[PDB]
């Protein structure tokens, strides 16, 4: 058949050990107590990184024989579809193999253990029904705009010893986002000077460029332009270009790409400002804000463009000279600028910023959420366990790995907490058992709380695709026989 | 003191590795279709050692460095007043380890978890209860004396054809020592010869040895003689003082423990009296409770200082060699069993599968108490515990689910030996219990799950009682210990 | 997957090992009597390096595979802010490594160990206004301007011998400069020769190029001219090849465009009364014949750093290519000259019409050692911009360190446990800065650790260690006392870094982008 | 199917062999079941041209003895 047929013992050892792995490194990264990450390599790395986002860091390296990497890549979907919060959708799938262990024990085929998954559908949907996790989100909303899943999401993140405030930010942004408008024109830029806000809510687009060292300072009435015998015939580009600017009032230039010398020394006299090689997604963004145009050849300027006229000025907010487009008549698509004490972490607060926008968006849009902190995760198990045992023939071993496996994630963010398991896990169980579907891990207390009172609830669509995808994912590579990755090769 | 160093993670390993290895060797033993092994041993053993019961064989040697000895020896205070069933508390505690995987994970306190054992002891006292035992056993019962535990025992060993007729013999020796008696008095030993029922139970006691080739084949109304000094020693009035005072006694047999001089031999064939010429001494010991004793001296050991019973002494046809059989014995108190085998030698297999299955017997009628067995009161547990470990408080809870899973091997184990596939059999066997059916269980001849009580087969109260009990210690001991160094292994 | 697992106390012994490594090379650099390494090495090094300031070595070179260069990076940013003294921060958060042997005998999860550091930043806090500081230099001030910290940043430089004299000096710069700002227009240079003085400080801004030997000595109502772009003309848009041509006559078409370049240059200078030309690089040599006719001085690569100082005392130009006389350039115009006083010959611009922007010149020693005084007259003026904006600094000599060791004990009992068995070990830390100081100083470690609680213990925030006595003395007859700058930050950098390695087991992942 | 391929054997051909033809493997079932009502039909063309067929594949093993190739190194 070719090579590396792995079709037995020897092939589940193969799934074993890739699952193990993953799990003691993303098992830090889950909720409040999350913990930041980096790497060591050598080879075109240049150093050490960290990301506190499990998902991020497995897309970018494949170092070894063992299969994870198409099992990673499946994880994108769910980030793209509803995102992140906390990793966890990758622990769950992992922690089921070790009951394999006890399959072979079992000795029999692997598939009809496997019906346990159809069921695992039935966890899913049983505990959906069976958990009130939230029916608020009502729109817009008060004090639930955040403090919060984005909270939760930058809680794992370091950055949020000042951050949390700036995640606060992000859920006023896509309340005006919904509806009409689409999922555009929305960006982000960061600042070397910093107050104790960290940012300020721009009510127009920040961009970062200018014409040369030359040319009118500031900009009012602004009118903005886009755009998509020889030496006498060079001067007639530049002489095209100057009968058409004037009667305008053109202040401002705006092209994606490189600009020619000759027209530079123009626009300084005549008192309008370009902008070189401008970036190709501010400008769409742009065009929505300012009504945009039609970006044809240079007979382009009059009607065919369409210039927003508020105020465009090249200003200092702190320390670099920025140039800031406001007042945008449409309404639809604002931007939001972020400041921070100027670093490498400051970056990281970039990689989180993205993660509230995804968040947020679906959250509303889903109609519903799920108990954070494992809080879903404990009562599900409680309500799994019944099942193994009302199970018939060989429905009862399935199932019941199946229900001790929820045991775990409990485990997991007691112990990225700190607090000992042992202790964590049944003091855990017993409040779940009383009904109280609200009670959870704390992991800021270090036992058992209310984790309603935290404000940390998950999209529902982050669950179910999990519970599904988990269990797929797990037992796929039990039956692989030559696929991508495994181990020895 | 000690020795050798291995410091944290290298030290758990020892305790971990004994574990597994000793399991594999022992499960293939534990039910219907169970495996005997045969061991041989370099010089320091003179060889044939194959046992069929695991407590027995792990007693005897300890064949390497890693250390399972001191486990193995608790095993037989266990074995004594509950005996067995099957080997399998030392099974259960084995699989106690696998979880010490998880707890490196855990990475806190190793002593912490250990709180589970403690777990453990109402765990398994709780669970015992909330299932329903026999409540059978009245008094010598007709259907339910056998066809039971001891067809569990039995079915460790290879003997299980004809053998599952045996053990349904055992029953009926419990019911001769049921009374204040208590377990003892009991003996039995194999004959090679081929027979349907494989098996003779006689009413007195066995001993196989014969005067010579002369002498009346049985005696009546027999006078039995125990003399500790022996025969052999003017050599006319040694014989002499045997005859005349002989006949006065009206003397039926003469027992000595050693050998015998020859004149005397003479004597008896005309007398009519049956002598045994280097009769064991522990059968001489018995044979005193049986027949009201007497005191062994010399020659002046006859008359009164002597007491014999007087029912009937023969040698009789046992479809091969003769055996000589005593009976009738008036206190009742003590009894003897007689088995039949192949000649494999794989027959003294027999031996130890006797001595686990007679101890089960004594211990039903004493106890008055039991538990269903084919692993019915086992799984049923199972289902109990599962509950009771997140209705548990914190540390306590992590291990208690972990002892609940451990109850899941034994249906695993008994099917697995049985010859029918594990998988089907476990998941089946869940469903019954968990309905509420108590007497449903693992049914081996079926395949299947079936009705334990209409087999009947139960197991002593005190067995399940106190391997819970015991289990919880040692395989406390174990996660807990680093050094652990003593004489023998290590 | 996995990048490089040794599992469990050897993954924390890596994290252990970098630190213990680095802290004692940095050890011999703190204190009056200081130790210089000297550094040599091969492939794109020049000679030996040696430079006495501990950052700026750590950050030329990244030399192995075990982490602590991202450690190593973070104290830049303090440079900036305050920076230097003495090398003292990345020994503090090494030693902290050196309660985790302690930590294995903790036997609990390190991460509630780690609240301890965001308390860290409590006990090193409450520290600093809680060892009393100094009330502050009121103005310029007679005597406490310098004869303080400065001294003791070059106490960890060889130089000392006559250099705690150069220190002394600086201040009177600082005066000048005081905080309407940041920190702009500082220059300073050595020179070739020896004199008692080892200094002289000059009222504008110091230079030291030379267009040729030809040109007028001295020019006066100077204009000055700063060119972005080179001179050299020839690699154009398209090579044009290496190419040859038919024997000889094309080749010389070549020699004629040059000429072009050489007569903008000209016609335009002649207007504008040209006196001074400074390029920040690469210079073309034919202009250099014309400018002598002229009668115009030309800097040839003169250095950017000293062109953007130069701008604003100037008034500054806009820089573009050719088009960049006249209106486009403003010069101020005083006095451009070369005078030369000492040995090297040098170029003084002076007279700047801003008057915002002054110079310092060092002299003296002319050796490997006199090289080094470009970097640590960098070290003081740092410490100095930000002591005028501060208004408060703290006690020098390790005396802030001593004070602090003696509450934070208090500190671990008084808070619930959890908090409390990792803020002493936080506590003992700041045990070794005395340590350091004194081993550094000639005198036993020992003795000196004992003689200096007693007198911080005693309430007296003024003691300190005394290396040159090799006891314990007043700091504030010393004078020497340290910016309040570099003790908040420093509390704050040692609480993320030091021991979110030590919660972590050997890393998880990375080697992305 | 996930049940023993041992016992499968045995059950089912004492079924086949008593006179059902419509009785046949029911995999679901684990043990032996009526076809038909499944409504698991095969086409009548597939099972007379591999009977043909096979008796050339079972032609061609030992009466050949190694020999190779079809397709490059």
């Amino acid at each position: 058949a070719g090579a590396d047929e792995e079709r037995a013992e020897t092939a589940r050892l193969s799934s074993f050990i890739g699952a193990i792995a993953i799990g003691d490194l993303v098992k830090s990264t889950l909720g409040p107590k999350g913990m930041d990450k980096i790497l060591l390599s050598s080879g075109r790395d240049a150093s050490l990184m960290v990301t506190n986002d499990g998902a991020t860091i497995l897309k970018n390296i494949g170092v070894d024989n063992p299969a994870a990497k198409v099992l990673v890549d499946m994880s994108r979907v769910q980030d793209d579809e509803v995102g992140d919060g906390t990793t966890s959708v990758t622990v769950l799938a992992a922690e089921l193999l070790r009951e394999a262990e006890s399959l072979i024990a079992k000795k029999i085929h692997p598939q009809t253990i496997i019906a346990g998954w159809r069921e695992a559908t039935k966890a899913a949907r049983q505990a959906l029904l069976n958990s009130a996790v939230d029916h608020g989100s009502d729109e817009v909303k008060f004090r639930q705009d955040l403090m919060n899943i984005a909270g939760t999401t930058l809680s794992s993140k370091l950055l949020t010893h000042h951050k949390d405030h700036f995640t606060k930010l992000a859920v006023e942004a896509v309340l005006r986002l919904k509806g009409s408008g689409n999922l555009e024109a929305i960006h982000v830029i960061k600042k070397l000077g910093g107050s104790l806000a960290d940012s300020y809510l721009d009510e127009g687009f920040l961009l970062d460029k200018k014409i040369g060292v030359n040319q009118p300072k500031r900009i009012e009435n602004a009118k903005i332009l886009i755009a998509n015998e020889i030496e006498h015939a060079e001067k007639e580009k530049m002489k095209e270009k100057v009968e058409r600017i004037l009667k305008h009032g053109i202040n401002c230039f705006i092209n994606r790409q490189l600009i020619y010398n000759y027209p530079e020394q123009l626009f300084g006299a005549a008192g309008v400002m370009a902008i070189e090689h401008a970036d190709f997604v501010g400008v769409e963004r742009l065009a929505l804000v300012t009504g945009g145009e039609i970006a044809s050849t240079f007979d382009h300027p009059e009607l065919v463009k369409l210039g927003s006229c508020k105020l465009i000025e090249e200003v200092m907010i702190g320390e670099d000279k920025l140039i800031h487009f406001s007042g945008v008549a449409l309404g639809e698509a604002c931007t939001i600028v972020l400041r921070g004490a100027t670093q490498q972490i400051l970056d990281e607060a970039e990689r989180s910023l993205h993660d509230a926008l995804c968040v947020l968006a679906q959250t509303v849009k889903d109609s519903r959420t799920v108990y954070g902190g494992g809080c879903s995760e404990m009562l599900m198990a409680h309500a799994v366990t019944q099942l193994a045992s009302r199970t018939p023939g060989k429905e009862a071993v399935a199932m019941e790995s199946y229900a001790k496996a929820l045991r775990m994630l409990p485990t997991i963010i007691a112990d990225n907490a700190g607090y000992d398991s042992a202790d964590l896990v049944a003091q855990l169980r017993a409040a779940h058992s009383e009904g109280k579907t609200t009670a959870g891990l704390d992991m800021k207390e270090g036992t058992i709380g209310d984790m309603s009172v935290l404000g940390i609830t998950e999209s529902f669509q982050v669950k179910r695709q999990v519970l599904l995808s988990a269990a797929e994912a797990a037992e796929v590579i039990l039956r692989v026989d030559n696929i991508i990755k495994a181990a020895p090769r």
